[PDB]
């Protein structure tokens, strides 16, 4: 409303997984740094059934103008279609961490 | 306002989140819990200095349903005031939204 | 967003500088409270080539109010030139911890 940096939260099936989309997409110079968890378990419900997946959390720093591009990369490379994929705002930080993000960026 | 939230919390142990996560999913008010290992959390409670290992929790749900969300949580929960945040989602995958936004009733 | 209160997310090289930074803050009474993190992987570009570190984690709970104090205090302990440092806002939770964050900021 509208941020011009996002934090962008997913999951991985597997944490090898997590580290080739996570490198792909900073080779790809598209997310500045991306953060890869230790497992995490996810409960959901499938769909009259609760569901346990054990899955590894993927954190990415990015611009907002770069989302798009971030999208398509990352759920084209994931196994499932409908992953976890989700967007919160960056609303402050360290000016110039801030600015790394935004210059590493391919605008 | 947004339509959905990224809600931050924390319990104790592994035992008392998983039972909470999996109240909050039957209950159709998350469509999502993720449940990390543990964590430090560091606070001052008597103007001393406190250190709790704890499991973090992080909710994925629709704005609407934020109400019976927390009580749940907090009523379950045995800290009197326990950690317990809302943040915005403002993009994500359109069916994966979607999916959050179907899978509540109201 | 003009929120009251923060969640700031920032890393730290290893557990003994993020309690170091974690103690400092919470004694110094800019955050409430402060989230150490079991470790994560951070995939980044440095001169060109693909790095991983193995660091720690930390969430910063806060009134948006003591912003300026807790960047300059963890910038500074912290050994990098330009940490990694964001600020999301928080829109909501229990009345009684924002509350508590509201309170645990001398006035």
């Amino acid at each position: 409303y509208k941020p011009e940096q996002l934090l962008i939260f997913t999951t991985c099936p597997d944490a090898d997984i997590a580290c080739r989309i996570a490198t792909a997409l900073v080779e790809a110079k598209l997310a500045a740094c991306v953060q890869i968890g230790q497992a995490v378990e996810s409960i959901y419900q499938w769909d009259n059934n609760i569901c346990q997946s054990h899955e590894v959390p993927m954190q990415i720093k990015c611009m907002t103008t770069d989302y798009p591009a971030i999208e398509q990369l990352v759920i084209t490379m994931h196994p499932y279609e409908v992953p976890e994929f989700i967007a919160t705002p960056i609303i402050g930080g360290f000016g110039p961490y801030l600015q790394w993000i935004k210059d590493n960026s391919p605008s």
